[PDB]
This record gives C-alpha cells, structure tokens and sequence, in this order.
C-alpha cells in the first residue's frame, strides 16, 4: 500500500473532526447536560465536554453522523465519570431511537460491550475562554 | 501595590519537591494510575492521571506520617471533577485503607468540613517518563 506521515501539532481540533465533514456547516464546543445544577470548570457534576454539530441533512444524516460518532473513538471501557465517558445526547425520539438502534448492531457485530450513554439533552452551556490578566 | 513575578514549574517536579527530601523517603517515582484503559501512553493517558510512587523507610517514616504529609500539602475541600485539582489515596493494602480513611475522617470531625479525598485500591501503576528514565525511543 501507500504511507503518507503527518503531525498535527497542537493547535486542533476535537470539534475540527467533525468540522471537516461534508455536510456539518458549524461545530461549537460546549458543555451538555445533564441536570446538575450550576457546573463549573473545577465541578462539572454531570456535564460532559460535547460538540454541538449544525449540519444539513439533505447532505447527511444523522445515522451517517452516528457512523464517523463511533468511528472517532474506542467507547470499550466501563467508567462511571461522566467526563471521560462516550455519550449521546437525543435532541429528540427519532435520534434515540437511532442511537439505541445501531448500538445494538455494533456490540453484536463485534461481542462487546459498548459504553455509550443515551440521554436526552437537557442542558448545553457554550465554552468560556480563559479571562486574561493585564 | 504589590509586586508580581511569574514562573513556571512543570507538575512532574512536585514529587520530589513535595516528599523527595523528607527523611525516611528513599524514592520517588512520578507516574499514572487510577483510569481504565489497558495501557496509557506519552500520546494518550485516557482517565488516569499524575500519581507518584513513594518507597519509604517503615522504621525512620510511617504511612500515617506520609498521609499527615499529603493533606498539609492542599486543602480538598471542595468537590472537583478537574484533574487539575485531584485528591487520591491507593492504598497497597487494608492496613493502608483504614489508615486513611480513620485520618480522613479525623480531619472532617476536627475541622468542620468535608474532605473529597478519594480512598481506592491500587490496581495498576504505569511509570511515566523522567530524567533518570527517559523512554528513549
């Protein structure tokens, strides 16, 4: 086969991954709940670190979406942090319904467990950047 | 008006700054222990974090000693979920367990507040790179 070597440096991209999709227009970094009350950089009780993907889906779907979801990581590990955990969140019952759907697919295809988590989103707070000092 | 200076020290200094010339404390070994993943790497630590591997002198230092040590090194009490600000114990034994659970509930009856110290079992410890173990590629 071929061999191609590249170093992405430092200045990426969990949201660039899904970015550089055809068919996601925008991606925001963000933090989804989850009912914890009033999450913090230092307490983020149930909040998880999430990517808000706008994408259009007369390019693609949200099971495709789903698809390159499970691609990008190896959710084959039991955790109880929320922060370090595989999640989805549903923003409605369709995209549960998917979600529990090729769940069950990709642990019989494979035997394993998968850990990922299906909740409804109930809360997404955007990012803050760090406030710089004079 | 008051003056400011700036540094920075990287975390893997800490270890031996903070026990490293405490007498009884032969060595110190900074480290990663306390996730899940089978084998974390220099690229990819998964959900362990910064651990420091003490090898002490039982007849010159205690583990209680060491644990007196630890608290008066930060102050946990407020709930986290940041690494940044990790409180934990791995305790090699239930001598060690129960060591550090009568001292952590010394602390919280003597001082009034919750302390969110975490008391889990070792399980695995991986040695991470330092100047006296390089991981020359």
């Amino acid at each position: 086969l071929s061999i191609a070597v590249f170093a992405l440096g430092c200045f990426w991209g969990p949201d660039a991954q899904f970015g550089s999709i055809k068919g996601v227009v925008s991606t925001r970094v963000g933090y989804a709940g989850g009912t914890t009350n009033n999450p913090s950089y230092y307490n983020l009780g149930d909040h998880s670190e999430s990517i808000e993907i706008q994408y259009d889906a007369n390019v693609i779907t949200y099971g495709e979406l789903l698809n390159i979801f499970w691609n990008l990581h190896n959710p084959v590990y039991e955790t109880t942090n929320r922060q370090y955990m595989s999640r989805i969140f549903y923003l409605d019952d369709g995209q549960k319904s998917e979600a529990l759907e090729m769940k069950r697919q990709i642990e019989a295809a494979n035997g394993e467990k998968i850990y990922t988590e299906i909740v409804p989103l109930e809360n997404f707070y955007l990012a803050e950047g760090y406030h710089q000092k004079y």
